[PDB]
């Protein structure tokens, strides 16, 4: 099966190029869709940082001129990139390993460029696409529509969201002295290009935690939470009808019935949702993983003190209250109609709507990916 990929610039003046990158189903080989509709499968280069030998920039028709429509082959771990004005510099490392523009790396050739991407996978089961703000929001917000068995739309960041987000986070930084303002990337001309989530600002300092931004953002709150649940249960509803597991902090180990253990998180853990007690471990049981997700989510949303039982019984109104919270997620949620802003944002109270930025269809006919509005 293949699917139509429609690439659209709705409204933005100037030049927009799309890139489509992914792994070809089966071969696992990096592929790029080419402007001519064909696939470019890079060979492994003779040297690292080898510029992409083929220009895979797909020029979009002008604002409102309609979509570039190509045949999307099946591929996984795929991305649709957009870039304004410039093209993106993709490179090849031996492998071939596609060197993807690193939005949170200031040395990156594209760091000063206005670009964005969304993610998708297209296999014989489905096309699954995702607008996610876990890592960044950009001046080039992407929206998508997946037409197949049904029509699925994911609304983009509204025009100007990245500026609002940058401004809110800078305002936050003024208020709390935390480096929320450092999450903002401005081009050499002051244009807000993107704002990245805190883990992306923290990741360069993972090797040097003492200098890590936000290192102690959550430290006091975590101690408060850990202390709270030394003397009263934390009840985590695994949901899906699996029930709640009650946990108590034993020393520094949050331990649930069933033997699930969570060492005291750090601010790093809370932001990445993937270190300390939130480190993904494939050996983890489903329950452990469900517990992990919900605990990380509750820390990010700062409901660990307010809600000894969660996520059921909590609402979005409970999230992100007080000075110490994942303000990135709070601000992105305030400035986005849909889509997750942190890795366990999919944790939601039963009966609350899916606010993922995902669209998926088992019989995709057209995947329309658009910038502008």
């Amino acid at each position: 099966a293949t699917c139509e990929l429609a690439l659209e610039n709705k409204s933005l003046p100037g030049t927009v190029h799309a890139y489509v990158t992914g792994h070809e189903q089966g071969t696992d080989r990096w592929v790029l869709l080419r402007p001519d509709g064909s696939v470019y499968r890079p060979d492994s280069p003779g040297a690292p940082q080898t510029p992409l030998p083929v220009d895979c920039a797909i020029p979009l028709k002008g604002a409102g001129a309609g979509p570039v429509v190509m045949t999307l082959p099946q591929m996984y771990g795929a991305r649709v990139y957009f870039v304004r004005d410039d093209k993106l510099d993709f490179y090849l490392n031996p492998g071939p390993s596609l060197v993807e523009p690193a939005f949170a790396t200031p040395t990156d050739p594209n760091y000063g460029r206005t670009w964005s991407f969304c993610e998708f996978t297209f296999n014989p089961q489905q096309l699954y696409a995702n607008i996610s703000y876990v890592d960044l929001v950009t001046a080039l917000p992407i929206g998508l529509t997946l037409e197949g068995d049904s029509t699925h739309t994911v609304a983009p960041l509204p025009d100007g969201a990245v500026q609002r987000i940058a401004d809110d986070l800078t305002a936050q930084a003024a208020s709390d002295g935390q480096p929320w303002d450092k999450l903002v990337t401005r081009g050499s001309d002051g244009q807000v290009l993107r704002v990245v989530s805190p883990q992306n600002l923290m990741a360069p300092f993972f090797d040097r935690p003492d200098q890590m931004p936000f290192r102690d953002l959550f430290t006091a709150q975590i101690d408060e939470v850990w202390e709270k649940y030394r003397s009263t249960d934390l009840r985590i509803d695994l949901q899906g009808g699996r029930g709640t597991l009650a946990g108590r902090v034993s020393g520094d180990t949050l331990t649930f019935e069933g033997g699930h253990t969570f060492v005291k998180p750090t601010s790093k853990d809370i932001f990445t949702c993937n270190h300390g007690p939130f480190a993904n471990d494939p050996a983890d049981s489903d329950d452990k993983k469900a517990l992990l997700a919900r605990i990380a989510a509750g820390f990010n949303r700062s409901i660990m003190l307010s809600h000894p039982q969660q996520p059921n019984g909590t609402t979005v109104a409970d999230y992100y209250k007080g000075g110490v919270t994942n303000h990135w997620s709070r601000v992105v949620h305030a400035n986005s109609p849909i889509g997750y802003a942190f890795p366990y944002d999919d944790v939601r109270p039963d009966g609350e709507p899916d606010v993922s930025g995902a669209a998926h269809d088992g019989n995709p006919r057209r995947f329309t990916v658009s910038v502008g509005s």
